[PDB]
């Protein structure tokens, strides 16, 4: 027998019979998975008969204990005791947890997807681990009573385990993880205070349904025990010098970055001007087949603008297209909590991939963070940490938080809370979505060993800067706009940030 | 809690929510049958989730103990332990019995329908009761692995509970039992030594799916603790006197029985000739729709004869019709273990209803008993007993056994073994299917107070007696037949048995 | 038996047997509706056998005569003669009018939907009443041979009734009327000379299909004999004074109204800036679900721009949305008579809800009127009264007609003809879609107590004034645009209407 503090939840394998490829057995795959790094195993039989169930639990319990890996059994507690399994794992509609413990003394997993559930797990006291929500969409779970909750929904849970100090309860992520997201799920599924993250990733069809369980399992292992998530080929690491702003503007000019705008029509003419003005080239393509090719172009950058007529399967593909190539996405959730359809949509978009920067104004940034002038600072930090990103917040003061944290993940440095991440301010006195376009361009020109945080900061300066200049040569809102673009053009051409009006301080 | 000795299996109610009539509830029904008959209650939930299960099992355990009746739980032993059930009932493909008892110490049931299963039950020594095979076909059990077994099947199981002598184990019959067959089932489901019969009848749909459980349970009860099954409207209760054979032949003549022949085309024209001899009326309808109107007609009799190219859907329809009217049925299994399709077919027919007589010869009688001359006696006895009927076996001698037993059933008198039942013999020195036709005519004309056993014997005599007479006036196979029909005519007209050739002894 | 002049058309209920809620009878509905407001019944049986039809017309003619209400029969006139009915309603495909009149002498209703039908109903002399076209789409008319016509088409018909002086003819409108459109139908369905209006509303599925005929009938009555259609939460009532254009430009700035533009691409970026310059906020949403939320936002306003790629179902949704909250809609039929598809689409939109302003040019406004300088005034005035709206005609001069008549409606003050309404004009000497956006913004800012008319005027002035000024400060097409926005910016900021170039006269 094992002990609670002996279980290793790193790569937890949940089983499925009707899914194994033709000519391969359940024993066949599960072995391949043990040999190559699976570290816990659940047997899951929703359909078979109590006798065959047992017959195969004994055949697989043997296989496991030979690799010194435990064996949990799904919702059939009796079967579990029957065969001396090492733990059972029940969901929300199964046997109450108190009753389960009154027939065993041994490890229990509870399927949680909501904070309220964690509350009750705690009004119980030392339930030993929990499967966290359905992170993504998956057709492995027949007739499901929840919904793809996202990494944000899984954070909301990790966070309730801290409010409750439920130190005793481990966690695993489950529901549609494959190598195209495992990294991002590990990377953002962390409590705000930074003290706790996931204890392990849990797959079913990525191994069970693989032609090559061996190969597939070695990959997941590889993602799982690595600690740097390099999501965009730019460095992620002390105020921004003028000479830094400089070479940033040099690189972006020397590189002619192609910036793909998926935005409405209004922001569209304007945006492509600002991009052009910065020595870059806009592309307003929202065509799905094309998305793979644009992103492949050198120094290519994507700009996202909630509610743009483009169908979500295409924003999904767009985002994905670019994280595949390690390239920068800037996200501008214009709408947000303004409406029903928009809250819902952004939250969906935010689960499609990793963003390099999210820009919004006081209302937008406050909504995203789930919460003045001090308060703004607070919420920007909150959002930058919560989506692991550079998060800009605009207004008279622009605040710029860096929550990427070098791009480090782990299974519980993680220790750097929300409130410790560096955040700056940019002021120029009293004077939109063209900010998006600016940042996008700045970031897009940066070379390998460049820097993401400085780049965004340069962008917010360059923009706020041009704002003053234009603000002073306008005759009205009409001419301000054409002057704003002009200023942006002249400003980046005379590369002398030392002569710029906007002052950059610490938040 | 209860004790194994206190469980009453009289009327055993098994549960099924997905079948309950609109407007009514499980509690609804399960209450009604508690007030009106049920004596034991099993919860069956093959679909619902482990929580909901427990919720409704607790809700019903209270409803039961409220009537001092127990509550068994189907296949889910943990749910039993959890809610403090009084027993669990598993299947052949559910948890092994060893493992179950290693979790509990409380009653266990076991669904059986094959002597080998009883053989193992026995090599375990004191498993507590068994649900006996599928008796009849039922669409309540979704996707089944057995096949309906009939009373013949149930017997073969009871018969292994004595061979292995498992005093300690009780039995209930299950599946397809309705009011149209509970009597017949109770009646012929007794062990071959008469000692052990069923201890309970077990229904699911006859109550649960009833637009009035209250009424339906009252009726089921009425049957189960009644003790006389009067299947034919004739008496059933010391050698046959010449005066008895005489008033038998008068009755059939003064009654002109209508004898419906469902038989092949070669015994067809013949048998009609015999029936006509005996002052009866042949009708040869293998029409389904007509069957019930034919049985209406006064003193109507039915004669079956395997392999008559009427659909079994008709033979079922037909047999049923005459038992609903308590009229007699002669059964002749011409074919039998001669081929395959025949054995199959006869066995299915034998499950359709209750026969007043089963005639056959040497090969047939021996096949039916599942087993010379002392041997035919022992075999005729077995057949008679087994199918609770008067059994004629033809040859040199004709042996006639009476295994009806006044129509008695019990839930374990029943103790009147095979060997004991009355068996006579009729000889007449060295002299076919017309016997059946004759037997049918003799039984047909008896009135409520007449006696089935005598009627048959008269038949065999009369016939055996036309035998001698025609053997004498024949010139070969052709005229022998025409003199046999002729003799039969003369013999019954000059009704004076005091003169006929054959000797009736005591086998 | 009633008289011709004793028929109360107010609320004319038509029958339908197949559409009645399980549990209620036809008697039930009709009765219910009788007590609560119905003033005429017509039986309608396109299916049932003439015996059963009749059993029902009597039963029902009784229930009607008890509440002193007449009963008409549809098209089966013999059935009317047969049961002593008060009138028959026939259609266009039914028995010629003369032939009916030759067999009865009684009241006769005719389903009309085009002027031609009126011309015929005219050169016949004293047909009693007509049922007017199909106003809105409906599935209660199985296999329809017409096409929904809208209140627009209904007016065409009401106008042939004057060109013909058919003073002997009543009208009722029929076809898909429910509480979300009775008011509007009652309000705009009036003769071009205003001398004639509708004599009642006819509903089928609203009462007959209601799960509460009682309540549905009370509501409909409530609306039919009210006299105020307050359709926009603004005033509706002597040249517009400088002080007023000034208090107007304040309300709009101080209230920053959210203006939703459903327009193409080319009026999008441009239109958004005009909105911006006016201190109000652009929303480019063509999202079908947001549209309810957008209109719940304060001082919110909608601008339609025919042909905008937005699906017609969305335009309906959107238009409905704003009327349900009483917020103003600005309609700009750019395309119009230009093509086929456009003319078609524009008329579909016009019958969707109630607009507060329709802007358009010489071409557009001449088209809408179904019809220089003395001419545009005559046409502008028409388009205002026909669609009960403040209607603007851009050109060298700009013409504004207020045809909303305090929002009054009747059953025939109605009498204030196309010519009578106020029409003012706006000159600035010899100097695009911006005007819509401007007017949308003036109207949007207006509070409970404002006045839709002045607001519209203000906008036109402000837009015209802006023109003279940019026409002065421009060096070409492009500069002109940007100078136009600026002038609106400046002009409104220094809210000083006394000093504007454009002169406001009576037209
Ligand atoms: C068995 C099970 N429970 C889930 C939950 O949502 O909590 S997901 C899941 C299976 C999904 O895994 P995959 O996509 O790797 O097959
Ligand atoms: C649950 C179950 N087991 C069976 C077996 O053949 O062992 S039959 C059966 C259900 C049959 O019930 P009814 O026909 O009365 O609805
Ligand atoms: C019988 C009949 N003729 C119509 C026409 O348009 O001429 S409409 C109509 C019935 C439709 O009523 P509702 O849509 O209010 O249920
Ligand atoms: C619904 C489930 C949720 N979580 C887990 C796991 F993490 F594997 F324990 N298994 C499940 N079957
Ligand atoms: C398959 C079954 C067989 N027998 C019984 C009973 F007899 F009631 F115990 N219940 C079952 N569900
Ligand atoms: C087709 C119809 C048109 N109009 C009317 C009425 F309500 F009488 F005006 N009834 C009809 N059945
Ligand atoms: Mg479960
Ligand atoms: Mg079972
Ligand atoms: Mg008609």
């Amino acid at each position: 027998k094992f002990s609670k503090e002996q279980f290793d939840y790193s790569l937890y394998l949940v089983t499925d019979s009707g899914m194994i490829p033709e000519g391969k057995t359940l024993y066949g795959q599960v072995e391949a998975g043990l040999q190559n790094g699976v570290t816990l195993v659940q047997i899951r039989e929703k359909d078979a008969d109590t006798k065959f169930f047992i017959e195969e639990a004994l055949q697989i319990k043997e296989l496991c204990h030979a690799h010194n890996v435990p064996l949990i059994i799904n919702d059939r507690i009796d079967v579990a005791m029957a065969i001396g399994a090492d733990g059972i794992h029940v969901g929300q509609d199964d046997m109450p947890i108190p009753m389960i413990r009154k027939l065993v003394g041994m490890v229990i997993g509870w399927s949680v997807g909501f904070p309220e559930e964690v509350d009750e797990l705690s009004k119980m006291g030392p339930v030993d681990y929990i499967g966290v929500g359905t992170l993504f969409p998956t057709l492995t779970k027949k007739n499901p009573k929840k919904a793809p909750m996202g990494t944000a929904g899984a954070i909301r849970v990790l966070d309730a385990l801290e409010r409750n100090n439920a130190h005793w309860c481990r966690t695993v992520g489950i529901g549609g993880l494959h190598p195209d997201n495992i990294e991002r799920v590990l990377y953002q599924c962390v409590s705000s205070n930074g003290k706790r993250s996931l204890d392990g990733i849990c797959v079913v069809s990525d191994i069970i349904a693989s032609l090559d369980a061996a190969k597939s399992t070695k990959i997941l292992r590889g993602l799982i025990d690595k600690t740097d998530y390099k999501f965009v080929n730019i460095g992620l690491s002390s105020l921004t010098t003028t000479d830094e702003i400089q070479s940033i503007i040099s690189n972006t000019l020397k590189a002619r970055p192609l910036v793909q705008h998926i935005t409405n029509k209004v922001h569209q003419n304007f945006g492509a001007n600002v991009t052009l003005a910065l020595g870059s080239s806009p592309i307003m393509s929202e065509i799905q087949s094309e998305v793979n090719d644009l992103a492949a172009i050198p120094h290519a950058t994507l700009l996202l603008n909630t509610g743009s007529v483009a169908p979500p399967e295409m924003l999904k593909a767009a985002i994905r297209a670019y994280n595949d190539v390690k390239r920068p996405i800037v996200f501008d959730p214009v709408g947000y909590s303004a409406t029903e359809t928009r809250l819902l949509l952004n939250n969906l978009l935010l689960t499609f991939g990793q963003f390099s920067c999210i820009k919004g104004n006081s209302s937008e940034i406050l909504g995203l963070a789930e919460l003045s002038n001090e308060l703004l600072i607070q919420a920007t930090k909150i959002v930058a940490f919560k989506y692991k990103t550079v998060a800009v917040c605009t207004g008279e003061f622009d605040f710029i938080a860096d929550g990427t944290i070098e791009g480090k993940y782990s299974l519980s440095t993680n220790g750097t809370s929300v409130e410790d991440i560096p955040c700056v301010a940019v002021e120029a006195g009293p004077i939109g979505c063209s900010l998006g376009s600016t940042i996008a361009c700045m970031i897009g020109g940066q070379p390998s060993e460049g820097n993401l945080f400085h780049a965004v900061v340069a962008g917010v300066m360059l923009y706020k800067a041009a704002g003053k200049i234009a603000s002073e040569k306008c005759n009205g809102s009409g001419s301000f706009q054409v002057e704003l673009i002009d200023a942006l053009y002249r400003l980046t051409r005379e590369n002398t940030p030392v002569t710029w009006a906007p002052k950059l301080t610490h938040t």
